[PDB]
């Protein structure tokens, strides 16, 4: 089986990578970073995001797995002391897989650009104010005036979505959640305020009102897009597959990351 | 087909009820409040809650429908001017049905009591403080100290769940959402703070820490339960069936109820 | 100088009290609980609240001081190991005093009752819903429909006021803060939502709309008042005087109580 | 008495300006934009901010007044129909003045820059993450990791400060309020979360942790500052003086702007 390993780049993560490579060398496993089948991230959830985004074209062929060299992450949720136990059961195979839904983000121009997000996708204003019309299934819902909006995946609800008052939902719920950023609500302007959770096949469209330029963000990426006609949010048809070798529940992961561990 | 009609009790709702009854009299429809098949609520969502709770034993045999004599409700979402058009297509039949998930609430004693909620179920403290341990799938999640907790259905997220900062989710998502009420978070006490959305078959259990008495609430009902051993929350296996005769989306209903109409 | 000591009642707080009494016995200090001049609370902020409320008629004659036998409190903010150092400088005198503003709460009937609050005063509903009209300086401000309201002192902003999203203000600011409890905001009902901070001489009046019965709360007290005509909130003309023997800033106290210590 | 008038620039605001100028021409009033004594803003609160900032060197010599050609503003709080009545009582004089506190913002480099804010001052991150240490009266309070912070004046609490969950305080309270922007709070990172209200002479200092570049904002201004050593917040010694010719309470202004009018 083909495999590759991504490291954060510091001292402990590079040394743990060369130890797993030497450990994989004692099995029929080829190190291939072009067309792998198991992608291992050593470092943190940020190191996991980069590993996901550089192989997002082969998502239905990869089983991801995360190793945190620092504090517990939600994707890098396996301690470095479990690496030598990890390489064996990965080499034998016969493991199980769990899948998390993804978020498709479409941007139209006066061309079209499609992105895939594991955590969330963000839209801010480029300098001046931020005003957009929110369309839900071709039905105008609200005129949002604030700092920006955030559409997050279920697994991304623990990330920047949480800091915006959003709710935490289990990654088995194939849905997406929209949150607001310092919305202006007065006697003339009105926003819903509450976060919105949309099921599959529900299309949330953002449409400009004046400025056609927005700082559009996808996970770690953040690019200023010019002359935007509409931004289209919906649950992606593609999923990310995790290699399941143990029982680490999602509410378990939330407990250790925010309550204490 | 058997039918019955519930009225709020005021002047306009009782007169609209006797007009539909006389309208149903021109078809093969029997007024039966014991074992109906179509239950019509005239008044508001509160009038709808009472109609749902007095027929919750026959939920898989009833198709509900709501008529609001006041402002737009989320279950009573049909104007009184559409009553004479409503009685016809209900009498002919051949309509469609939509189903919303429900919330089962189990209470154990040192006996057992099971309830069904359309909006939300609430747990408060009886006089003194409120302290409970939160268990998610037999895993202790947090020690909550505050005013209380609220577990709401998807359709109930627009109700009291919204006032507690909770998120609004589409009623097609078979799930439940837990929110907090003025939780105490200091350097020693710690709550998650964010709302939690649980999928089906996920059991959220509340367990006492000192006082075994709590003001347990289910929709409009609110009863003080004594010597409670645990409170068990989970998505109910039963659904509520609505008679669908027109296209009134859920995000449509949210727009007219909180943005403007 | 006359003095008295209040204890929480457990083992360590009663033993620390008898040690200070024996320590005070080596000076010209009389133990007098009728007309004291120094009131010492051993236990926590709750033990401090009881000591304040049983001597609220002599507030301009008492210098309070708090000793926490448990975690750091905001009024009981002196460790038990500093008791033997505390009794000396209190016996000699020549210390300094700091004063915190208080909250006067007036309730009218169809009689009148006036209370004094150190933390906050709370108004809830007795069974049914909670609807009141909010009057600010004889000007109607809003029709509040929710669970209740909370008017807190500056020193009380770290208490239940904090759990309701309210702001923390330094106790030198002679003011009061109003917060909301799960307010209903739709297309017809509208509340301000944000907390409100009122200066001195500003009178906030609550007026019923249907039910004239409310669960009125003052610090630990919580009494159901019948046939209430209006509730009147304003900054009290009386202050609580603390015995200052060391430098423990307020933002210091907030840091150790919510960040870490 | 010397005077000048600022207009938003559109059709109705320029025509109302030339009518007041012709109205002032019937009195002993000289139009002087260099060293005025009465500054009139025609348009909105944004038009008022520009008028305040271009005369902030002569704040103790100017009495400001605002005329809103659109919806009710908090500084432009006088309808255009009251202009001809406004010019007379301003020409006669013998009016009264009210003063609102201001916010001094100091920025040090490895030089120094001092700004004055009428609404709020904002600190964001330049590209990457935002991490600062919060110092209150030379005491480290917290390590803030989020989108940014906002320190607002009392009159500015109704502006961007309100959108961040902050409290609304009366402009007679000489203080300042700090709010957070999507703070990250986990098991290792910890922020206070609640807004903080600081009295006069209280110095809140922000200190970098990695990036020394921040998008610093003062009212409408927003400038990227390089190699910042610390940002210093405190209540300014200077006040802004309003020309009081009528009774328009602050809670009055809040009611008409957020409840309804
Ligand atoms: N879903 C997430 N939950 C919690 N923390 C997250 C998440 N995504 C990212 Br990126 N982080 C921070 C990465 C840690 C530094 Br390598
Ligand atoms: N899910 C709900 N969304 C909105 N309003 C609601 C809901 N449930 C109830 Br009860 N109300 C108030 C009933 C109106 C007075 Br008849
Ligand atoms: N202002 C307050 N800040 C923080 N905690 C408080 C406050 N008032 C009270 Br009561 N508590 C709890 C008392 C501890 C158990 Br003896
Ligand atoms: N303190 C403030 N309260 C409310 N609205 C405000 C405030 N400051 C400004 Br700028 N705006 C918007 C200006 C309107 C467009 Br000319």
């Amino acid at each position: 089986m083909k495999y590759m390993i991504t490291s954060k780049g510091d001292e402990k993560s590079d040394l743990l990578r060369l130890n797993m490579i030497a450990g994989f060398g004692e099995y029929d496993m080829e190190y291939d970073d072009v067309e792998p089948e198991i992608v291992i991230s050593i470092g943190g959830d940020g190191t996991f995001l980069s590993a996901f985004h550089q192989y997002e074209e082969r998502l239905d062929e990869i089983a991801f797995i995360g190793i945190h060299t620092g504090h517990l992450g939600f994707y890098a949720d396996w301690r470095p002391a479990e690496a030598d136990k990890l390489v064996k059961l990965l080499a034998k195979g016969e493991y199980q897989k769990v899948s998390y839904p993804l978020l498709k983000t479409t941007v139209k121009y006066g061309k079209e650009a499609t992105y895939l997000a594991l955590n969330e996708s963000t839209v801010k204003s480029s300098g001046g104010p931020f005003v957009v019309d929110v369309v839900i299934n071709d039905i105008h819902f609200e005129r949002f005036r604030g700092d920006g909006l955030c559409m997050s995946t279920p697994s991304g609800t623990t990330a920047y979505n949480k800091s915006l008052g959003g709710a935490l939902m289990h990654p088995s719920i194939e849905a997406m959640q929209l949150t607001e950023m310092a919305s202006i609500n007065n006697r003339v302007y009105r926003t819903i305020g509450s976060p919105l959770v949309f099921p599959k096949h529900h299309v949330v469209s953002l449409q400009p009102v004046n400025d056609k330029d927005f700082q559009i963000s996808v996970d770690h990426l953040s690019i200023l897009h010019r002359d935007v006609q509409e931004i289209r949010y919906e649950v992606s048809a593609k999923k990310i597959h995790f290699a399941r070798f143990r029982s680490f529940p999602f509410w378990r992961r939330v407990h250790d990351s925010f309550i204490e561990d």
